[PDB]
């Protein structure tokens, strides 16, 4: 099982605190993101292009399932995972660290827009927003320890994770 396994929308620090939380631990970090593309050979946004989310979701699933029966070191999840309910379920009983992000500071960090494929676009502070008012309930159901990262810079959001796990 994971150490701890990461959630939270977009630019909340997922990858970032998963890999200083994995350095800290001497652990592996693994992204699902990042083993999506190399699973698939494409990238995130030829997915959501090509096959569409619906796709994606199935694709991120599988390796979610995965990841969570098979790395024992740090798991980030893409920040949508939790809206497939087969994620949600095979979360039940993990370490499942929200990371805690305002609209207004989590637009401006996604802000050089990393493909993004959801936040993709302009009205960037209007999607994003959508995107937490519908996962923010998803998040905090899935959460076992929810960290605020607002004004926390990423080594205190990792000190204040160690201190807990
Ligand atoms: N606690 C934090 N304080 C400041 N900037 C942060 C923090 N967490 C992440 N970031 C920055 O915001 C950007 C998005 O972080 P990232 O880890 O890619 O988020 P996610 O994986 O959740 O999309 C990165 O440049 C990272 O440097
Ligand atoms: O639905 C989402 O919020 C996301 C999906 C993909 O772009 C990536 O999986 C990412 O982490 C965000
Ligand atoms: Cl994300």
């Amino acid at each position: 099982a994971p150490k701890a396994v990461l959630v939270g929308l977009p630019g909340s620090g997922k990858s970032t605190i998963g890999r200083r939380l994995a350095k800290a631990l001497g652990v592996g970090l693994l992204d699902t993101d990042v083993a999506i593309e190399q699973r698939t050979g494409r990238s995130i946004a030829d997915i959501f292009a090509t096959d569409g989310e619906q796709e994606f979701r199935r694709i991120e699933e599988d390796v979610v399932r995965a990841a969570l029966a098979d790395h024992d070191g740090v798991l980030s999840l893409g920040g949508g995972a939790v809206t497939s309910p087969g994620v949600r379920a095979a979360l039940a009983g993990h370490t499942v660290v929200y990371l805690e992000i305002s609209a207004a500071e989590g637009v401006r960090r996604t802000g050089g827009n990393t493909v993004r494929p959801l936040l993709a676009g302009p009205d960037r502070a209007e999607k994003y927003r959508a995107l937490m008012a519908k996962r923010a309930p998803l998040y905090r159901r899935v959460a076992t320890m929810r960290v605020d990262t607002n004004r926390r810079n990423p080594g205190a959001v990792v000190r204040h994770i160690l201190s807990r796990l």
